């Protein structure tokens, strides 16, 4: 049961290196990697990337290289066709950190996905953070990567939850 956006956006990401944000579980790794993609897991608790890594053996994808945290994470430039980040909330002060690694990770043409609660999340008790510093608004996330193309960016609300949806692709030279 991968992510539902992230199904829907699939086809948007060119063939090559996927590097999935805290995607513990490896339901939307193993997705992809069944799409045809080299997909990176990356995650902090080694009891997930291990069932990743089982998930992948029962999928029939050889594709689930782990990894370690995010916080002194870094990303080789013009490396990846796409970053997902599905769920993955941080304080604004590592979103400055990641996101400008994040932005320069992706190759021209990769995209960036995101799918995460929206601000006003906080007035359900379906999940999410609390601190509204993980929870920013849609506009702030974009002016985070200014430079990318938005092919999708979605604020959804129903009641039940409050959902930013973002697909944002880097131009070409």
């Amino acid at each position: 049961e991968p992510n539902d956006f992230l199904v829907s956006v699939a086809n948007q990401i060119p063939q090559g290196k996927i590097l999935c944000l805290a995607e513990g579980e490896g339901r939307n790794a193993c997705f992809l990697a069944s799409l045809g993609y080299e997909v990176t897991a990356v995650d902090q608790s080694s009891v997930g990337l291990a069932k990743a890594k089982q998930l992948a053996q029962e999928k029939g994808v050889k594709i689930t290289t782990v990894q370690s945290n995010l916080a002194d994470f870094d990303i080789v430039a013009d490396a990846w066709e796409g970053i997902v980040s599905i769920f993955c909330h941080l304080p604004s002060s590592l979103r400055q950190q990641l996101y400008p690694k994040v932005y320069q990770g992706l190759k021209p043409g990769g995209v960036f996905i995101l799918e995460g609660f929206a601000p006003e999340q906080l007035q359900y008790n379906t999940g999410g953070p609390k601190d509204l510093d993980l929870l920013p608004k849609l506009e702030t996330l974009q002016s985070e990567l200014p430079s990318l193309n938005w092919l999708i960016a979605n604020n959804l609300e129903r009641n039940k939850a409050a959902l930013i949806q973002l697909l944002g692709q880097k131009l070409e030279h």
